[PDB]
């Protein structure tokens, strides 16, 4: 069992108040038929425009809701609305625009899939909350067939061009007019009781109902988020490097052991208390101090009370609790950043997708009010030798060295310091945020050079 058997059967109670009459007894085979939409018996890498929903959690970078409400149907307009705000009024003769024809419509909605996409995914994955004018619109952009490849690169084709009779991927498709391939999947056939607003209104209270289309298409990826990735955790999910993960995670990793290492020499703490992932290893493993480990999996739902959790120092690197003790080294994920990794979440969480998914919630300001923000800084006890890049002479006040004590620091510091700011750069516009106890103090690091 790979693929979403066409011969599974699809309820369709949501869908009768549109298409009053509807079968009961009904399959994906003949909804995909009804739909206007020939498969034509064909083993061509395609064989279901809906998918299960384990195919779609390994594709959640693809997902864009999409709603369709009848604004007044062969001869009513429709108002199609879609999970980046978009709403487009479609006439048969927050962004809300006004009343064109379909072949106009099917132009806008290629050109904003592949300017949302083109860097998260090869695909798009239309997350319905299925009443029926969603699916009966979908001829109207949407063309099927074998899977292709794109006219101007090796990726698969998701667009399609009737002016040129060409394929393309979603970097190569300007001035197309169809979607191509796209997949599907009917939240509503999970097993829910009662409407979407009535569902997404028990987990989530940052999306209202404005009553427009847009609205409920991104209701529903929240509503699919939260039951994929909120209530439910799968962390053997890998997903593809599609941009900076690599040089995000090794920066984490310097990071952290900079900052705990010179935490450590500045303070001496006795001991260190690691609260978080299970898998954790010593960031610092030459310190002197006790190092006692604390098992909390990833929060993905609220933040950790601190209460309900469990002297010296504490290190929560992506532990994320509701208020940290005053004696903290913190590491918190910033929700609100921008970034192709980090997707909309649920209740105003996001959904961090970097090797795994981690659903993280919302970003809170009031967490860190015993702490203060940590200062950006470079320390080193290494010996002043270059070893093996042209230079220019550094001049830095954070360049915590015995050279720059000396009040001249050496090629092979200036190297390293600036290899470390590149690093510290990378991870803090990941959204990645630095706190630390009030104490803290670059000035101590100075005298561990006698
Ligand atoms: C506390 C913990 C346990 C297990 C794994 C992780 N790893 C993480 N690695 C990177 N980003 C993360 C996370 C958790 N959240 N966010 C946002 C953290
Ligand atoms: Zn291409
Ligand atoms: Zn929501
Ligand atoms: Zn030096």
């Amino acid at each position: 069992p790979t693929h979403l058997s066409v011969d599974t059967k699809f309820k369709t109670e949501g869908l009768c108040v549109d298409i009053p009459g509807i079968p009961k007894d009904m399959t994906y085979r003949r909804l995909i038929s009804m739909m206007g939409f020939k498969m034509n018996y064909q083993v061509n890498g395609y064989p279901n425009m809906f998918i299960t929903r384990e195919e779609a959690i390994r594709h959640v970078r693809a997902w864009i809701g999409f709603d369709v409400e009848g604004c007044h149907g062969t001869n009513l307009p429709l108002q199609l609305g879609f999970s980046t705000g978009v709403n487009l009024v479609a006439v048969p003769t927050p962004l809300m625009y006004k009343g064109l024809p379909w072949n106009v419509v099917r132009i806008k909605i290629v050109q904003m899939l592949s300017d949302t996409l083109k860097n998260l995914s090869d695909r798009v994955v239309f997350v319905l909350w299925a009443h029926g004018f969603e699916l009966t619109s979908m001829k109207y952009f949407v063309k099927i067939g074998p899977e292709r490849t794109c006219c101007l690169c090796d990726r698969r084709a998701t667009c399609f061009s009737t002016a040129s009779d060409t394929y393309a991927c979603w970097h190569h498709s300007i001035g197309f007019d169809y979607v191509y391939n796209p997949f599907m999947i009917d939240v509503q056939q999970w097993g829910f009781t009662g409407n979407l607003q009535s569902n997404h209104d028990l987990y989530c209270q940052v999306h209202g109902n404005a009553h427009v289309a847009s609205c409920d298409a991104i209701m529903t990826r929240c509503l699919a988020v939260h039951e994929c990735f909120v209530k439910r955790v799968d962390w053997t999910i890998e997903y593809p490097i599609i941009g900076d993960e690599l040089k995000i995670n090794a920066a984490c990793r310097k990071v952290q052991h900079m900052v705990v290492k010179a935490a450590l020499l500045a303070d001496k703490f006795p001991v260190l208390h690691d609260i978080g992932n299970p898998k954790a290893i010593k960031c610092v493993p030459q310190a002197d101090v006790e190092w006692k480990f604390y098992d909390a999996q990833p929060c993905s739902d609220k933040a950790y009370k601190i209460e309900e959790l469990f002297d010296g120092v504490c290190l929560f690197w992506n532990c994320n609790v509701d208020r940290y003790p005053a004696n903290s080294i913190v590491c918190r994920f910033d929700t609100r950043v921008l970034s192709n990794l980090n997707l909309p979440g649920c209740d105003g969480g996001s959904l961090y997708v970097n090797k795994h998914a981690f659903h993280t919630p919302a970003f809170d300001k009031s967490a860190f009010v015993n702490l203060k923000q940590l200062p950006f800084f470079y320390y080193s006890d290494s010996p002043c030798e270059s070893h093996g890049i042209d230079y220019v002479p550094l001049k830095s006040a954070t360049c915590i060295t015995r050279c720059n004590l000396g009040g001249a620091v050496c090629r092979h510091h200036a190297n390293e310091y600036r290899l470390y700011l590149d690093a510290y750069n990378m991870m803090i516009s990941a959204g990645f945020s630095l706190w630390v106890y009030k104490q803290f103090d670059t000035y101590n690091l100075w005298n561990t050079f006698t």
